[PDB]
């Protein structure tokens, strides 16, 4: 047994050991690897390197590919430069025919600007077609030297003929995880039942990384402590991120039961409870969620609706569920591989069905700026949020 034969092999194993569905999408894992041993070239790391690659493309699993030393360690200095994209983050489709998708659409950035929506497919980048691509590679055809330009060619879901060609000016977007806003004077086709005063809180948790958590408890505490009448926690077009950050939060809402459900082939492997340490427990909470809702913030949407701590409006979530995890190699090198998949408290699958909404509601309708939101709240016509 060679070095190199040992290094494939680590990334098998990789695999073998982690992998989300235990069947290995109907192929026999054991026999790949003893067949490739004997048959694929490994004399030299850059081969070892191809049957690796070569090797996890039987899963049929786009999220799962193997990355070189290089890449790896910058994806890991990662952000940071004078790299700068489109304000787009992407995913592949809630069914795979193939597709590579936008996930995200920054807040008020190139892509966003342009009416690019989460869900929509991407069809080119600068005349690359990215279907089946990894989404590495294709982060990096849309990443560039700063406030230089890309092509962007998508179409809405299930209609390629409807296409637009986006011509964009890449540029650094910075992003704020949390906003807040008491709104008076509101409508009352918009308050909870009883509300014993015309004020709802209203919470904007635009993407869920390392500052969402204090910014979220700062935010609902001072809420609290005005008494509003109601909680509009809005998580619509956030894509997730940071999964810990959606843990924080749900706990602040929910002081007891099941948050989330980690699961595979096997059965559950993890959860996630309250730890009773809430911030708010009692508030009337509505949440805003949309098609461009994801990942970790669909944990938490779920979470609230399943506890019933909240009412969930607007319309289903984008349906992302899968839990991705680098398996590092001896190498340097690693396999990002699809391990798990959040459930709800209930026990039903994130990925494909999404979080439906109780309150059916046009998600256009609110805007995302403090004032204006106040503005339609306290409004002739005002949502019907609860």
């Amino acid at each position: 047994v060679t070095s190199e034969q040992l290094l494939f092999l680590e990334a098998w194993r990789a695999v073998d050991r982690a992998y989300v569905d235990k069947s290995f999408n109907g192929q026999s894992w054991f026999k790949l690897r003893e067949t490739y041993l004997k048959k694929e070239p490994m004399d030299r790391r850059a081969q070892t390197y191809d049957a690796i690659r070569k090797l996890l493309a039987v899963l049929d699993d786009p999220f799962t590919r193997f990355l070189e030393p290089s890449r790896l360690a910058a994806l890991r200095r990662g952000t940071a430069g004078s790299v700068t994209g489109v304000g787009l983050e992407i995913t592949y489709d809630g069914g795979s025919g193939k597709d590579v998708v936008v996930l995200t659409p920054a807040p008020g950035g190139p892509a966003e600007k342009a009416g690019a929506r989460a869900g929509d497919v991407i069809v080119t980048v600068d005349g690359t077609a990215v279907k089946g691509l990894s989404l590495y590679d294709v982060s990096d055809l849309l990443q560039g030297e700063a406030d230089s330009q890309v092509e962007v060619v998508l179409h809405a879901p299930g209609a390629p003929s409807n296409t637009r060609t986006l011509q964009l000016t890449r540029q650094k977007v910075t992003i704020n995880p949390v906003t807040f806003t008491t709104c008076s004077n509101v409508a009352a086709a918009a308050l909870p039942p009883g509300a014993a005063k015309q004020q709802l809180g209203y919470v904007r948790l635009a993407t869920f990384n390392s500052n969402t958590t204090a910014a979220a408890q700062q935010a609902f505490t001072e809420l609290s402590k005005q008494g509003v009448a109601g909680l509009v926690l809005d998580i619509r077009n956030n894509g997730g991120g940071l999964f810990p950050a959606g843990v924080n939060v749900a706990r602040m809402l929910v002081d007891r039961g099941d948050l989330v459900l980690i699961a595979d082939s096997q059965g559950i492997r993890d959860i996630y409870s309250a730890d009773g340490n809430s911030i708010d427990s009692a508030t009337p909470l509505v949440v805003l969620v949309n098609r461009g809702t994801a990942s970790a913030s669909e944990v938490l949407a779920g979470a609230l609706k399943d506890s019933k701590r909240g009412l969930i409006a607007g319309e289903r979530t984008f349906g992302k569920g899968l839990i991705q995890t680098v398996v590092d190699l001896s190498d340097g090198s690693g396999v990002a591989v699809t391990v798990a998949r959040y459930q709800t408290p209930a026990g039903v699958d994130i990925n494909k069905i999404g979080v439906s909404p109780d309150v059916q509601l046009d998600p256009e309708v609110l805007p995302t700026d403090l004032e204006g939101v106040c503005r339609v709240l306290g409004s002739d016509a005002a949502p019907r949020l609860f």
